[PDB]
């Protein structure tokens, strides 16, 4: 093995190595390249990730520097961020729209709404800032034309009426809003936040989404079926976002229903995603050359996710922080690949290095998710989420609420 994790210093190395292997995928930052993106779309044949995973990588950044102390990103970050805000200041960028899915948009919200509870350097005074990006994204999800009847509510995947994938209303664009919105209710301590949360989970849940049974969380279903067909595919990132933002609704408020959430949330994740303690992709991992380039990055997700659970749901922390480490233990345990001796694949679990060329992109998913889980390893050290009483960023009454904005031509 390459990478050593047995003390906090060892972790900050491996770490700070991790974050360097993972930067060499990012060109945004060098003259007449794009601020904020990965190599791609793919269908441009310019690389192998799409729009939303430049969002995914800033907010892996933020976090990284929240948990190392390390700020030598913070300003290629922060530029990235600032670059793809679209001209509504609501990461609604036109240029984008064949990518402007809810979750796609929700994952750009959420890296502002991080940069916000981590006390992120603010952009500049005449910039957006990093709460007001987080209330526009979720204040244009909030919109009345994103809630209409079919299947009793529910946002549908992608916003253009006209893009493929319309029809479908599914777990992760209602995960993101979700979770946006109680994160929002925690830092802001507005109930209407708080409200839309518990409406889109009692949604998520009555549709069937989340199982009554197992609380397993499925994909998502289709309006001509009234949401029927359940595709009853499991993603880690699924139920890992959705216990994400019931921990903020358990410390929001305080219900016991919340903890009741997060318990079986989390009960489930631990059955299902977890295998001899390594996270484990099961719809896809189960052989090589199946997952996606999303696919590879939710593991990622699911550690820095999962962290921060235990520190605004703390009764989790004994369940959680255990199996984060056989997880992270595992993931170094095979980034050990030619040609640099430490290039990190996916296949944790197995134990062994896979090139990520079997699963046909140049593996900066793998390198984000291995940097997301090591990094998490610090958590015991660092501060919990700030709110309003303590964070430094500004927000927007009419954050979403432009004129020009892109719900005023729907
Ligand atoms: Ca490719």
């Amino acid at each position: 093995q390459y990478y050593k994790i047995d003390t906090k210093e060892e972790i900050l190395e491996s770490a700070r190595t991790l974050a360097y292997d993972m930067m060499l995928f990012y060109k945004g930052n060098q003259s007449g390249e794009i601020p904020g993106i990965l190599p791609g779309p793919p269908t441009e044949h310019k690389g192998d990730y799409y729009w939303w995973e430049g969002g995914a990588m800033m907010g892996t950044y933020v976090d990284y520097w929240h948990l190392t102390g390390d700020p030598s990103y913070n300003h290629v970050i922060m530029e990235g961020m600032l670059h793809q805000v679209g001209p509504n200041a609501d990461y609604q960028p036109p240029n984008h729209t064949a990518s402007l899915g809810n979750d796609d948009q929700g994952f750009w919200g959420m890296s502002a709404m991080l940069a916000a509870e981590n006390k992120f350097p603010n952009p500049p005074d005449d910039k957006p800032q990093w709460l007001a990006l987080a209330q526009a994204v979720w204040t244009t999800q909030a919109s009345p034309e994103r809630h209409d009847g079919t299947c009793n509510g529910g946002l549908r995947w992608q916003i253009p009426p006209t893009n493929a994938g319309y029809n479908y209303k599914n777990t992760i664009a209602n995960a993101c809003f979700f979770d946006l919105g109680a994160r929002l209710a925690r830092y802001t301590k507005n109930n209407t936040y708080a409200e839309w949360a518990e409406k889109i989970f009692d949604w998520l849940y009555a549709v069937g989404y989340i199982d009554h049974e197992t609380w397993a969380v499925y994909d998502g279903g289709h309006v001509e079926h009234n949401c029927t067909d359940i595709n009853r595919a499991q993603f880690s990132y699924n139920a890992a976002l959705l216990l994400h933002g019931a921990a903020f609704m358990w410390n929001y408020t305080e219900d016991q229903k919340w903890k009741d959430r997060v318990d079986n949330l989390l009960t489930g994740i631990l059955r299902d995603f977890f295998k001899d303690g390594v996270v484990f992709e099961i719809p896809c991992e189960g052989r090589q050359g199946a997952c996606t380039a999303d696919m590879l990055t939710f593991k990622g997700y699911v550690h820095r996710w999962m962290a921060v659970v235990t520190q605004i749901a703390p009764h989790t922390k004994d369940r959680i922080l255990p199996v984060l480490r056989t997880s992270a233990e595992a993931a170094v345990k095979q980034c050990v690949g030619p040609p640099t001796g430490r290039r990190c694949g996916f296949y944790w679990k197995s134990g062994k290095f896979v090139d990520p060329s079997v699963d046909h992109t140049s593996g900066a998913g793998e390198a984000m998710s291995v940097l997301a889980a090591v990094s998490s390893l610090l958590i015991e050290y660092a501060e919990p989420p700030a709110t309003n009483e303590t964070g430094i960023s500004r927000g927007d009454p009419n954050a979403g609420m432009r004129s020009r904005g892109a719900a005023q031509h729907f």
